[PDB]
């Protein structure tokens, strides 16, 4: 058996068919066994409609997982990604840095 500790990055893109919309992303990566819980936060609070997520596996050792979903931050707003995993003893919260 093996266990993996998943790695979080939350950043921000413009699509750029769209260059007016702005999405906030998580990517969870490398980590096992699948099981996960996973949230985007706004001021703390957990965001309701989350337009998608993607999950695939390289290996059968190793999941990947990209969630997002279009936003409009202002410099007052505060997000962050919830990630709790077997692997992991508290909550993992990861802020979202505005320059990301």
């Amino acid at each position: 058996m093996i266990q993996r500790t998943p790695k979080i990055q939350v950043y921000s893109r413009h699509p750029a068919e769209n260059g007016k919309s702005n999405f906030l992303n998580c990517y969870v990566s490398g980590f096992h066994p699948s099981d996960i819980e996973v949230d985007l936060l706004k001021n703390g609070e957990r965001i309701e409609k989350v337009e998608h997520s993607d999950l695939s596996f390289s290996k059968d050792w190793s999941f990947y997982l990209l969630y997002y979903t279009e936003f409009t931050p202002t410099e007052k707003d505060e997000y962050a990604c919830r990630v709790n995993h077997v692997t992991l003893s508290q909550p993992k919260i990861v802020k979202w840095d505005r320059d990301m």
